[PDB]
């Protein structure tokens, strides 16, 4: 019926009788919708494992934005999807992210502020007392001159949660076309740094680790998806920049 199977390759990190874990690339929408009638992960799943059509929403139980990269777990069976959905309702699935945010941040922390649709900018979400409760925990992994590398964990999983929470505290993600502004390279940034930053055109956000109790066996399982090349390049040039500006002697 409606949604058709499409020959769209998926990077399957792990698969067993009950679940499939994939590492989703950028430019790939998870579920069909306005402006995205097809060419989604759902379409890819129908093609890869047709029996998944007997599972609600092709076994899709959580999502990532079109241009967010990384891990997602999909149910292959009805029992598996009901349990996985329950696990999410109970906030028992660990979803960790690596991100690069604008600005020098000095401390890790928690953003606990509700989220709802921006009333005016229909492409945006917003922090609002009346929104759905949302909690994001974040740690600073590394300092750059005017950017910061973070690792975040989702307690709740609302729409654009990490992107809107980070923007809320004044540190939107690098490359975010919605919450971010124009790139701002630090004074004296190398040409390599300036252009790599300027050309980075998606939220610098990656679903890096996923841990859960297997829906059928109960065994705790954990997966990791390597930081994608675009972000590797971004982080490495920012790192080289910070080091180069450190106040230390260059021994010959």
């Amino acid at each position: 019926a409606r949604f058709e199977p499409q020959d769209i390759p998926l990077d399957i990190v792990y698969e067993d009788e009950d679940i499939i874990v994939i590492n989703k690339p950028r430019d790939l929408v998870v579920h069909p919708g306005a402006g995205n009638p097809d060419g989604t992960v759902l379409n890819a799943l129908l093609h890869y494992y047709p029996p998944i059509a007997d599972v609600p929403r092709a076994g899709i139980v959580h999502r990532l934005d079109k241009d967010t990269t990384g891990l997602m777990v999909v149910a292959k069976t009805v029992p598996a999807q009901t349990r996985l959905v329950e696990s999410l309702q109970r906030r028992e699935i660990t979803r960790e992210y690596e991100a690069v945010a604008i600005g020098h941040m000095t401390a890790g922390g928690t953003v606990d502020e509700p989220i709802s649709r921006h009333p005016t900018k229909r492409t945006h979400m917003a922090v609002h007392p009346m929104g759905k409760p949302a909690v994001t925990h974040y740690r600073i992994m590394e300092h750059f001159r005017v950017h910061t590398r973070l690792r975040l964990r989702l307690e709740t999983g609302r729409t654009h949660q990490i992107r809107v929470h980070m923007a809320h505290i004044t540190h939107p993600l690098v490359g975010d076309p919605v919450y971010g502004g124009r790139p701002r390279p630090p004074k004296g940034a190398s040409e390599a740094f300036i252009s790599t930053l300027r050309k980075f055109d998606r939220q610098a956000l990656h679903a890096t680790m996923l841990r859960l109790y297997h829906p059928i066996s109960g065994i705790e399982m954990e997966w990791h998806a390597p930081i994608p090349q675009d972000m590797v390049e971004l982080i490495e040039v920012m790192r080289a920049d910070f080091e180069e500006h450190k106040d230390e002697v260059d021994w010959l």
